[PDB]
């Protein structure tokens, strides 16, 4: 519908406004407190954090300049910053503030207490259908918005879509996201997710979060991925071959979708047909699912995770806690200009 349509309109015409002139050096490191390690890793570290002075808690991503060097990750980090910066859509969470020091990198972002889906996942098993169709339509609506600016997301998974207060998604972690106009060709993603495209080395497009999408449903409603294996290549053996299994207790509108999401040949794909988007939309399984309430988060979530208050920390789980260390000297100022 046009209404459809002039929505989108706008929301690439505020992109690009930020997009072509971002924010840069908006805080520094002494105005905040910094109270727990929430995660670590090939990511960097993500700290719980309270401003000293307005008392807000954030979730403060920070990378160490040197290793994104030396694993290859600068363009990578420019494309997250820039990207977070611009966008703006109700189940992303948001940048509030970045700064660089003589050490480091730091994205300051809303703190989300509910915890990772992918906790919640393992605590019950699996998701009944109507649950998983909550959080699905979320994901379907996040895409198409971001598809239409022209990005590509590159990392879907059950522990980047947190839980918040009202029981819905906001998706973290856009270090693989790029603005993409045709192909691109970088080996990225975590083993489960990746489509074939990717696996064989070729020029990919859009429709690889189409592919991950299914998996996600898949993992959501059976309670593991759909090719699962003990090492990686043997992984990537079972996504290639276009052969999957589905449990019994899934409905038949349920396996439709997913055969047509999960589809090998990227040019055969739901999510990539003449129809883009929707063919998703319009299919069986989403029958029941009023886009418009869910979109302005009009819809009773399917739970509340338990938590006591802003600060709670009761959802993530325990990490060493080491230093946030900043050196007299400035390293590697030439490669993160732009920052
Ligand atoms: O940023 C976060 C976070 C971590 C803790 C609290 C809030 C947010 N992530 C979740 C864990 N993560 C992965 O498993 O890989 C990517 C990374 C993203
Ligand atoms: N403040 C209150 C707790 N929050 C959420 O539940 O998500 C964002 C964050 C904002």
């Amino acid at each position: 519908q046009e209404s459809v349509k002039e929505f989108l309109a706008k929301a690439k015409e505020e992109f690009l406004k930020k997009w072509e002139s971002p924010s840069q050096n908006t805080a520094q490191l002494d105005h905040f407190d910094r109270i727990k390690t929430l995660g670590t890793g090939s990511f960097g570290r993500v700290m719980l954090v309270k401003h000293k002075e307005t008392g807000n808690h954030y979730a403060m991503k920070i990378l160490d300049k040197q290793k994104v060097v030396k694993l290859k990750q600068i363009e990578h980090t420019l494309n997250e910053k820039r990207i977070l910066q611009a966008v703006n859509f109700p189940f992303l969470v948001k940048l509030e503030f970045s700064f660089k020091d003589n050490s480091n990198l730091y994205m300051v972002m809303e703190y989300v207490p509910g915890g990772e889906m992918f906790s919640h996942l393992r605590r019950i098993g699996r998701f009944s259908e109507p649950h998983a169709r909550f959080y699905a339509a979320q994901i379907v609506l996040t895409f198409e918005y971001l598809h239409s600016l022209d990005l590509i997301y590159r990392d879907l998974k059950p522990e980047n879509l947190l839980i918040d207060q009202q029981g819905y998604i906001q998706v973290t972690d856009f270090g693989f996201a790029k603005r993409v106009k045709g192909r691109t060709w970088t080996l990225c993603g975590t083993p489960e997710y990746l489509a074939p495209e990717i696996i064989l080395s070729k020029g990919y497009n859009k429709a690889v979060d189409w592919w991950a999408l299914g998996v996600l449903i898949y993992e959501m409603a059976a309670g593991y991925p759909p090719f699962f294996a003990d090492q990686p290549i043997q992984i990537y053996e079972k996504i290639v071959s276009g052969k999957v299994r589905f449990p019994s207790h899934f409905s038949s509108d349920l396996k439709d979708l997913l055969r047509n999401l999960l589809q090998v040949d990227l040019t055969k794909r739901f999510g990539n047909l003449k129809n883009g988007v929707n063919d998703i939309k319009n299919h069986k399984w989403f029958a029941t699912t009023d886009w418009i309430a869910i979109y302005q988060r009009k819809v009773e979530a399917p739970f509340i995770p338990k938590f006591k208050g802003p600060g709670d920390t009761s959802n993530f789980d325990d990490y060493e806690e080491e230093e946030i260390r900043v050196s007299i000297n400035e390293k590697c100022g030439k490669e993160f200009t732009e920052f």
